[PDB]
């Protein structure tokens, strides 16, 4: 799968995008890779932030579905016109498929001013597709219409704004992207990429919460979220433990709440006063788990557009959630992540490109013995 290595680009905090073509003749667009949604949606009008946009009038293969879709998020929104067209991934498999495309015709706080992407590729399942689960997601079309295997994998490599990169391997796994073994956790249900966290440690120290709290109301793997988001109760306990572990220096309450940055002189960041965070995930076998471990390099993130400071400033990128745990870029940048849809499981291995120091490294380890893991899942 050497053709697909290094097919992702981006800037810090603006997501990871892949090049795609839409229509005949092909119109090239940069598309955000998003495991946390299920619509393929592209700018179709000259919004001032966009480098380019889908021009349906130039495509002979365009077909109108004569139906609109309105998609509000918690803080942004877009509205679009549904159709189908021929879609390819130049640095992906040598195939072309007819996919649903939402042509975005109105938006608010969706596109990023200064970003280099013009659309989103929702790689999750039909259950959370808008307007409903009858709108077949891109990856489902790809698999149905071709011989590409029903899996993909992601290596997200973290860094005026630093450039990020990585690989999306479509239909396979590239062993050059990881070291050690892959460890798999079940996809609990095919909507989001829902997983179950069974234990949490800060520097080896169990938080000791009822594990249901770790997954209330769900835990997902989401390449379209920057942070590690945690349920409120879990965030409260997690911060309490991280504060204690890093108490040799003090920081204001707002830093922990993500309401202000913290800065240090160039090259003087105290990585070592910050603890590692380990998430144990449900394993493949009854009573068996494995653990993934990330560093402060992952959850303490450089902000490189602070014009009013000359120092190295960082954002605390663990945050409280009302929608459950979100394993965003903070988690994924440590690991090679295999979305093994064929076997309803997600694989983690140490990423060959993860950012670390001479003392500590990201880890994937098992097996561990963990009882009552089925009790960790939330039901209504
Ligand atoms: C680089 C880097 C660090 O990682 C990321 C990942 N994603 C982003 C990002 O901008 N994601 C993004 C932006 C949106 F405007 C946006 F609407 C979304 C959506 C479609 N997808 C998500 N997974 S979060 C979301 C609500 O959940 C559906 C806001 C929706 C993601 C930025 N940095």
């Amino acid at each position: 799968f050497v053709e697909m290595v290094d097919n992702l680009r981006g800037k810090s905090g603006q997501g990871y995008y892949v090049e795609m073509t839409v229509g005949s003749p092909p119109q090239t667009l940069n598309i955000l890779v998003d495991t946390g949604s299920s619509n393929f949606a592209v700018g179709a009008a000259p919004h001032p932030f966009l480098h380019r946009y889908y021009q349906r009038q130039l495509s002979s293969t365009y077909r109108d579905l004569r139906k609109g879709v309105y998609v509000p998020y918690t803080q942004g929104k877009w509205e679009g016109e549904l159709g189908t067209d021929l879609v390819s991934i130049p640095h992906g498999p040598n195939v072309t498929v007819r996919a649903n495309i939402a042509a975005i015709t109105e938006s608010d706080k969706f596109f990023i001013n200064g970003s280099n992407w013009e659309g989103i590729l929702g790689l999750a399942y039909a259950e959370i597709a808008r307007p409903d689960d009858s709108l077949e997601p891109f990856f489902d079309s790809l698999v149905k219409q071709t011989h590409v295997p029903n899996l993909f994998s992601l290596q997200l490599c973290g860094a005026v704004l630093a450039s990020v990169g990585g690989s999306m391997i479509i239909g396979g796994i590239d062993h050059s992207l990881y070291t050690g073994s892959l460890w798999y956790t079940p996809i609990r249900r095919e909507w989001y990429y829902e997983v179950i966290i069974v234990r949490v440690e800060i520097n080896g120290q169990d938080l000791k919460m009822d594990c249901k709290e770790y997954n209330y109301d769900k835990s997902i793997v989401d390449s379209g979220t920057t942070n590690l988001r945690l349920p409120k109760k879990v965030f409260e306990a997690a911060v309490k433990s991280i504060k204690a572990a890093s108490s040799t220096e003090k920081f204001p309450d707002g830093f922990w709440l993500g309401e202000q940055l913290v800065c240090w002189q160039a090259g003087t960041t105290p990585w070592n006063i910050f603890p590692v965070i380990s998430l144990y995930l449900m394993g493949e076998v009854t009573n068996q788990s494995f653990r993934i471990t990330i560093l402060p390099q992952q959850y303490l993130r450089p902000v490189e557009d602070v014009a009013t400071s000359q120092d190295d400033c960082y954002k605390f990128a663990i945050s409280q959630s009302s929608t459950g745990t979100v394993m965003g870029a903070v988690i994924m940048e440590g690991f090679y992540v295999v979305f093994d849809r064929a076997r309803k499981r997600i694989g983690f291995a140490v990423s060959a490109c993860h950012v670390h120091d001479e003392f500590r490294t990201a880890a994937v380890e098992g097996p561990f013995v963990t009882l009552d893991m089925e009790d960790c899942g939330y039901n209504i």
